[PDB]
């Protein structure tokens, strides 16, 4: 840096873009040592950058990917960097406009610490420090990193003042949706013949309501399954996702029954609104912020019975399209409804039958519906080991890992539904006027040593 | 539950009250058999798991009772024409057989539209093995990380 | 303890089960290490290491 031939560069990229600082971030591995003398090297070069240039900081000057050392830190899942970064405050008072962590007031044990939000919540800018915490970093460190010191209360903040607004919007729009639903069924006219001229104006109201309800369940249905292949338990807990999909699954199986001409559409459809009542009764919870271990085993009962569906009715569907296919002589394309109709009757255990009689072939019906329950009861065991294979050895850990992962990822959900316009009103931190005024964070302390 | 149901069995004017008042009778005395234990003073892990045992499967109850009410209210409904004051109670009483699988029913036929009957009954299977699950989860998710 | 020993275990006891069922010929083929010729040359196999200390 001091020479006499010539000197050297510090704001100097390189191919990649990245200064002086940014290689220090890419070596920073999480060790006792390695976490030492680096701190000790980012205080020395950004001191003597401001020293030989006071007008810029080279803090500020950014990548090909417009990544300051504190965005590129979330993304390589470095922490002692991080830190330190986070808690700056330097001594040298010329490099003081850039120091982050303040001393706003000492009276004896309460101390007065002061953090600037200035990259931790964009508000109008391109991407924040704490969108990349969750959006971007895939690194297991994200628990951790999200424990340093000002987002522990920095999300608390915009909780606060955006968890109980947007549940309570939450509870009202699942109430319009069943008021819809309520003046369709209690409006029909009700002939046996379905389905009907859609020509009457006070029809046509009704007619409009159809379209609310089956879309909003067409896109609870999809989307999961998608989900799946690709539990929110903070609003409402993870049992209601299975329950809000059993009613998703009675209004697409509702919706094909007046379309194929059967007039007995009319026995599901008051059937899911009376579902659709009392899956309000997980409304008055409240809110849940304490992680309990029975979040994590709740994604594994909804993983599992959806494939415990599927897994049924392929097997159903798939031995009953097998019997008609031993039917070389004409069989008769109404007998795949009398077999899958006599197929269903057999595991619920009705007897109602119409074609298999079981006084036939009897050594070889008792036999298959044997080893029919010799399937279905392992499948049931494979839920419970399971879950007995999981509530052991590191359960301990990651159920306050994932419920402090998922609670940080729902708030900026809530955080990026908002407009501009609306963003800008319940901004958590204030403008307080240091040095020769800044968007910082007020954080409160109680020390009784430092004397 | 058995006490209060029974004082009004007698005041509706049907005499078979006389079969519950002394089932739970027998009950009575064969409840004095957990005063044998004597006291317990050592604390066991299974203390909290029973209030929570006793929170859900009243819960248990009264979601059932609510939607077994609710669907016969339900399809009393889809009777546009006179329907009758008493289908009420015959399709009621033609709903609790089909839980238990009596199959003595009075209403429902079974032969009329097979194709639904089953979709329905299949998804009940679904409603209630899943309820069951909920019972396990939530023992399962409290006896590991801070019951100690 | 236990299941996180014997699916180490398993792990390298179906992969030498693998590898019995090769050939002689197809054995030669994906073998690991390299030629480092070292002294006065072995199949020696190549180590990373990354150490701040020892200065
Ligand atoms: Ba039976």
């Amino acid at each position: 840096t001091e020479n006499a031939h010539k000197k050297a560069d510090i704001r100097r990229q390189d191919s990649r873009g990245n200064t002086v600082l940014h290689a220090l971030v890419a070596i920073a591995d999480n060790t006792r040592e390695n976490t030492k003398f680096v701190t000790k090297v980012y205080d020395l070069l950004v001191i003597k950058c401001v020293k030989l240039y006071p007008d810029s900081s080279l803090e500020a000057i950014f990548n090909n990917d417009s990544m300051s050392p504190l965005m590129m830190a979330a993304k390589l899942g470095k922490i002692g960097i991080f830190q330190h970064i986070i808690r700056l405050e330097i001594k040298d008072e010329e490099a003081r406009h850039l120091s982050r962590k303040f001393r706003d007031w000492a009276y004896g044990p309460v101390y007065s610490s002061l953090y600037d939000l200035s990259m931790l919540d964009t508000c109008g800018e391109e991407v924040s420090v704490l969108e990349i915490l969750v959006y971007n970093s895939k690194v297991e460190n994200r628990h951790e990193m999200l424990a340093v010191e000002p987002i522990n209360e920095l999300l608390r903040d915009k909780w606060q003042k955006f968890g109980a607004v947007s549940f309570y919007i939450s509870v009202v729009s699942y109430l319009i949706a069943m008021i819809i639903f309520t003046l369709i069924a209690y409006y029909r006219p009700m002939d046996g013949t379905p389905p009907y001229p859609y020509r009457t104006t006070m029809d046509y109201m009704r007619l409009a309501g159809e379209i609310v309800t089956l879309l909003t369940g067409v896109v609870f249905f999809i989307t999961n399954i998608k989900d799946l292949f690709m539990v929110n338990s903070l609003f409402i807990d993870g049992s209601f996702q299975l329950l809000y999909f059993i009613y998703s699954v009675l209004v697409i199986i509702t919706a094909v029954l007046y379309l194929v001409g059967i007039e007995s559409y009319l026995a599901v459809m008051v059937f899911a609104l009376v579902l659709g009542w009392m899956n309000a009764l997980y409304f008055t919870r409240g809110l849940k912020l304490t992680g309990t271990y029975s979040i994590m085993l709740q994604k594994i009962l909804f993983k599992d019975l959806f494939r415990f569906l599927l897994v049924y009715l392929l097997f159903m569907i798939g031995y009953a399209s097998a019997l008609v296919s031993l039917l070389n002589p004409c069989r008769d394309s109404s007998t795949f409804s009398k077999f899958l109709l006599d197929l269903f009757k057999l595991t619920i255990g009705m007897g109602d039958l119409e074609m298999i009689n079981s006084a036939k072939y009897p050594a070889v019906f008792i036999i298959l519906l044997v080893t029919y329950i010799i399937l279905t009861f392992v499948l049931l065991l494979n839920m419970l080991i399971a879950l007995m294979g999981e509530t052991v050895g590191q359960v301990s850990k990651e159920s306050k890992q994932i419920w402090k992962l998922q609670w940080a990822t729902t708030i900026l959900d809530i955080e990026r539904s908002f407009p501009v316009c609306m963003r800008k009103a319940f901004r958590s931190g204030e403008m307080v006027t240091v040095g020769k005024r800044r968007w910082c964070f007020r954080v409160d302390e109680v020390n009784w040593s430092h004397w």
